[PDB]
């Protein structure tokens, strides 16, 4: 049993943390998890806030919300965990339909798997095997555009930004185009075509993540842009795959963003939300071309095992949350976050070391001038009622979905004094 | 809601396994539901029909599913606290976990990186060691060297460290010694020394499974080895990583298979066992000095979302706890035994070429391919859940599994043995 200062003196001494250097920097202690608050112990005392970050992407539905958790304990009274080799269950298959019906088009296999950066390497297996297949060793490379994330795996690492992971000779070498505009220049599209034209026949695959950029910089671009990488790809057959990680299960303000321009690739990653923050859970999604390619080319498999592969404890909560989602009128909320983020946020454009306001769906984000002190941030926030997470230059929320209206604006008051704090 | 036939026909269409395709069969995988003690409940006649698990859904659950302990610390957690971002925040299962695993682990591996899952914590671990070397300005040092027989997962780093011939070339060139062979042989290591040397001032890391080659051919190998590695580590200045995502938490009878060779690791893996079976969770631990190292190149670019998951953690605290408030090194030795005992007959039977016995890891390997569409259909009808891979009928019961039990799962294995 530990105190708070016992997990401090734990924690220091014997874990690592995202981006961390064992002595150096200062994490805070988190007590509980409630709907869309966190209890922070600070100053030996317990402190309400907003999960303004959704841990991280993930709590859609905020914590210890009554379905999800009844999805879980109910699921663990019949069958906590079985291997996926040569059995199969419930919730792999319900969770499948589930996916394959509310996905893009044509996306109707998947591959189950635990992390993100996994999820990713598979959709690149998948690639590879396919061309393979196809009489096409040759292609095997992938292109992307820069500022571009998708997990800290060395083959994920090396489709995340180049000159901004992080730059490593170590990890393979893409094809990286320039940074894609915010708003839908025609000629873009045409210089990439360009590239891709030179690199075709090497080319396996395309990766992206669809209008929204997350962790490469909260970025955002034309939902236009995508339906130009669609058939460029479809005009050079190359695959194009979207990573959907960060994007997926109404976070921009549409289901998946892929359907901002109703495109569906050839191949789809999700994860984050999947389990609607609960568990580690990621899908890998190919259109049955894809697999009938795999299955019937040489070694006619998809060499990939996860040990925890379709877990069931990690469906069903996903089966909760994702049918969570579609019963509710999703849409019209996600609207009234943006609306409310927006009115909340407007303030900060008229601040000196504000560079952008910009929100998408649940997507609240203040671009400054500065790199973010998170020394000065984190309090203030944290002074606030608000837990907060800058990142290089950006002041950003992307709160869960059932945040009240007052709760969106604690969130959006406090990034603003945040930004002002320079 | 969903009978077993609508799951089979979702799956059939909708569905990848492992290593598995879609649209070929040519064995239809049996549906689960439910699954508890050692015992999975499964579907095949259309009917209801219990089995011994066996193995343990993959090394996962070896205390057993629901077990009340385990399944009452997911319950608790759950009620006040399901995730946080470790990013700028810590929390008490975490802490809890790090103690537990750095005190238990061979001595010197003194700090946690947790991750989702068992290859994420081998690409960790070799980013520890690449990280580790720039550190020290010798950024030459960045290939792998490791054994023939191995697997470390199935993300292309982890790829490129696996026994080249199962488990297309665009992988990372790594340096693969020959296979490690059974019984202790001074002139292996030597020759493994040798060549280690001539590409060592380009080698970052070696990397192996202590004792048990997992799912490279289920081969166990003689524990010096390892402090033989551990000193050709020391020398050449390599440094040395273990696998123990299979062998971890007693599975091969000491608590870690390197305690066996009674030598510490500079990087070191675990995971599959750690959860007590119930969620994917992986950690890699690293020593003060790997720690240190890294910090002044400038800090470990590694962060999972779902790093130091609250209810992973939760859980795996009451496995690990389970573990060792009671005398598992008996309870293993008796599943060895047991076990040895229960597989005797088959070396006698023709197609049976070895029989081999490491803690609770039983092995009939064989002559020939066993085609599982007889296999798979013939263990079920003795009541046991049995997955053998090309030539090897093996186990890796619970270790709840009771001297009963084990004859029932080991008389299983010996029949689809003499089935060829
Ligand atoms: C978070 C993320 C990943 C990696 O996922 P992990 O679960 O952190 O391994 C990959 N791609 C995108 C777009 C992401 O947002
Ligand atoms: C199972 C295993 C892994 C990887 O496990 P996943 O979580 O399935 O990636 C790595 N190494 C060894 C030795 C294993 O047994
Ligand atoms: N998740 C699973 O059921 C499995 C993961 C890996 C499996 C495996 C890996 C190698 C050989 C035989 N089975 S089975």
């Amino acid at each position: 049993g530990l105190t708070p200062e016992q997990i401090i003196a734990v924690d220091g001494a014997h874990l690592w943390h995202p981006y961390s250097s064992i002595g150096r920097e200062s994490p805070v202690v988190a007590v509980a998890a409630h709907g869309a608050w966190l209890t922070l112990i600070r100053d030996g005392q317990p402190i309400e806030v907003l999960d303004a970050m959704s841990s991280w992407w993930t709590a859609i539905h905020g914590h210890g919300h009554p379905a999800l958790d009844q999805a879980l304990t109910t699921q663990l009274r019949v069958m906590n965990h079985v291997m996926f080799g040569g059995l199969t269950h419930e919730p792999a298959a319900r969770l499948a339909k589930l996916l394959v019906d509310i996905t893009p088009a044509g996306l109707d296999t998947v591959f189950f798997s635990d992390s993100g950066s996994v999820s990713v390497e598979v959709a690149a297996k998948m690639a590879l095997q396919y061309w393979r297949g196809r009489g096409l060793p040759g292609k095997r490379r992938l292109m992307t555009w820069r500022g571009g994330y998708h997990g800290d795996t060395f083959l994920a690492m090396s489709i995340c930004d180049p000159h901004g992971h992080s730059l490593w000779d170590v990890l393979a070498a893409q094809v990286f185009a320039p940074q894609v505009p915010r708003d839908y220049d025609p000629a873009y599209s045409a210089a990439f075509e360009a590239q891709l034209a030179q690199h075709a026949g090497e080319l396996a695959a395309v990766v992206v993540e669809p209008v929204v950029q997350g962790a490469g910089g909260m970025r955002f671009h034309d939902p236009r842009y995508l339906h130009d990488l669609r058939d460029i790809c479809r005009r050079y057959e190359v695959l194009l795959i979207f990573d959907e990680i960060a994007t997926g299960f109404g976070r921009t303000g549409a289901l998946f963003a892929a359907d901002h321009a109703g495109v569906s690739p050839d191949i789809m990653c999700v994860g984050k939300a999947l389990t609607g923050g609960y568990l580690s859970l990621a899908a890998t999604l190919c259109t049955a071309d894809v697999a009938h390619t795999i299955s019937a080319g040489a070694a006619g498999a998809l060499m990939h095992g996860p040990t925890f592969m379709a877990n069931p404890l990690a469906c069903a909560v996903s089966v909760a949350s994702v049918e969570l989602l579609l019963g509710q009128d999703w849409r019209t909320r996600i609207t009234e976050l943006a609306a409310g983020l927006t009115a909340g946020l407007d303030t900060a454009r008229a601040l000196p070391a504000v560079t952008d306001v910009r929100v998408c769906g649940a997507i609240g984000v203040i671009e400054c001038d500065r790199p973010v002190d998170l020394a000065v941030a984190t309090p203030a926030a944290l002074d606030r009622g608000v837990w907060l997470r800058p990142f290089r230059n950006l002041v950003y929320a992307m709160p869960p979905y059932i945040c009240t209206p007052a709760e969106i604006t604690q969130i959006t008051s406090a990034m603003v004094e945040v930004a002002r704090l320079v």
